[PDB]
């Protein structure tokens, strides 16, 4: 039947948190409540003094990506079975569309691609990198027909997926009218052009180049300057990857302002800073580039830690595209080289619940939104996903609060052969995850086949996202004054 009983544990939803067992069939939660008869033939799971929680959502994938011209090592198989092994049951991951290309070919291309290897369930962004009629119906069918309503679009990349201030006016107007939700790569991409190529001619070829060519205020900048353009069509924003603190305050002083906007910090910033850049080892240093970088100031991650308890910064995902020592050793030369990206599906959950939970910045309830219901919330299938409850789908993960773990690339279950939390401890462990209704992880092993995950098809116009915009077009349009002829 494929039949389970999660017993003995604590349900803990963004809500509330409550003893209860779960009763698992056919890939759905079936039954919440108290001591639930065990049906003949169901596996028990013991979740006595676990936590029983939603599986992770990691907003932000780019499994085997072919990026600086070399494709990351962790792919759809190997990146889902350690996002498993580590608590998350689905990942999001992003369409990169090159610049002129169809969008729905890049669209069926990943598809093709991830459809036959996932471990675990999954949906997808498209990138939005350049802008004519095409792209315009591209987008159309995609958020009516394809599942996707998500967009993703880049203020960095200059030459390669930027676009300037009247497209992202025009992409995000055209998202509003799909009820898509625009997400922003939000650095100066001019900045970081000039910047670079002054670090280099300074012979500052090394990581440090890559962090001071582009410093906090680059990506505080396009995060206020989006936020601006989403606000004149009123489009809902998304700003991915979240990495500094003056960023995230532009982000927290928008939503205070009542901004539809929502930011996004991932495991990176929360767990690690910018100091690595400056390492004496160079191999060591480059582990950590990608765009945009790490913060030198060692205040970052708890400070971005303390806006995600506050709700300044709304959910989380890793931006996991990895590179190896031997790939990352291509910029060995030139900062520029080194393909950027981090790792992070695998440790999300334990660091944010080291880095958040175990700190006293946030309680276990307001751990579940920003890990798996925000996101189930924004990309639009909660309570479908990021909630226990009946009919709700079995993605579920028993946690144990008082475990610690030490993060090691030894032990780590991804492709990349080091990991910038190494040697972290982390309070938070997943004892057994359980996706699409079977057990895929437990006692520290993996049973799990490539392709047993699924494409999560979403509708347009999440609620979450689009009430206050619908009513704001319905009350905030502009009046004329009325005068004598
Ligand atoms: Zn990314």
């Amino acid at each position: 039947a494929g039949e389970i009983l999660i017993k003995g544990g604590k349900v803990v939803n963004e809500d509330c948190s409550f003893f209860s067992d779960v009763h698992i069939r056919g890939g759905k939660i079936v039954e919440v409540g108290p001591d639930l008869r065990v049906p003949p033939g169901a596996r028990v799971i013991d979740a006595t003094d676990r936590l029983v929680i939603p599986g992770g959502i990691d907003t932000h994938t780019h499994m085997e990506l072919a990026f600086m011209g070399t494709r990351a090592v962790d792919d759809f198989h190997i990146g889902t079975k350690a996002a498993l092994a580590g608590g998350t049951t689905m990942i999001l991951d992003f369409v990169m569309t090159q610049k002129g290309q169809s969008l729905l070919e890049a669209y069926d291309l990943w598809r093709k691609t991830a459809d036959p290897k996932v471990c675990c369930d999954y949906s997808l962004h498209v990138a939005v990198t350049w802008w004519s009629d095409e792209v315009k119906d591209e987008m159309r069918t995609l958020a009516q027909e394809r599942g996707v309503n998500s967009f993703k679009m880049f203020m960095a990349y200059k030459g390669l997926f930027m676009l300037r201030d009247d497209e992202l006016y025009a992409v995000f107007s055209h998202c509003k009218e799909v009820g898509a939700i625009a997400q922003v790569h939000a650095e100066n991409g001019d900045l970081i052009a000039e910047g670079a190529k002054k670090m280099l001619s300074l012979g500052i070829t090394g990581p440090e180049g890559h962090e001071l060519c582009r410093p906090e205020a680059v990506e505080a900048e396009a995060t206020q300057r989006a936020i601006t353009i989403a606000s004149a069509v009123n489009c809902p924003l998304y700003v991915v990857h979240v990495m500094s603190k003056s960023a995230a305050d532009v982000v927290s002083k928008a939503r205070k302002d009542g901004r539809v906007v929502f930011g996004e910090p991932i495991a990176a910033s929360l767990g690690t800073d910018g100091t690595n850049y400056w390492h004496k080892d160079w191999a060591h240093a480059a582990q950590y580039v990608m765009g945009p970088p790490l913060r030198p100031d060692p205040s970052t991650p708890g400070y971005l830690m303390d806006l995600l308890a506050n709700d300044d910064l709304t959910l989380t995902g890793t931006d996991n595209c990895t590179f190896s020592r031997c790939q990352k050793a291509l910029g060995k030369d030139d900062f520029t080289r080194i393909p950027n990206g981090v790792n992070g599906v695998e440790d999300r959950m334990s660091v944010i619940w080291e880095k958040g939970v175990h700190s006293g910045k946030m309680d276990e309830n307001r751990f579940v939104a920003v890990t798996s219901s925000n996101a189930a919330k924004i990309f639009n299938f909660y309570p479908q996903k990021g909630r226990i409850a009946k009919d709700s789908d079995a993605d579920v993960v028993i946690w144990d609060p008082k475990t610690t773990r030490k993060i090691s690339a030894q032990t780590h279950h991804q492709a990349v052969d080091y990991n910038i939390f190494e040697g972290m401890e982390c309070h938070g462990v997943p004892v057994v995850t359980v996706s699409r209704g079977r057990v895929v992880y437990e006692e520290g092993r993996l049973k799990v086949s490539p392709g047993q995950g699924r494409f999560i098809h979403r509708q347009p116009f999440s609620e979450f996202v689009y009430k206050r915009i619908r009513q704001r077009d319905e009350v905030g349009k502009p009046a004329v004054v009325i005068r004598e002829p």
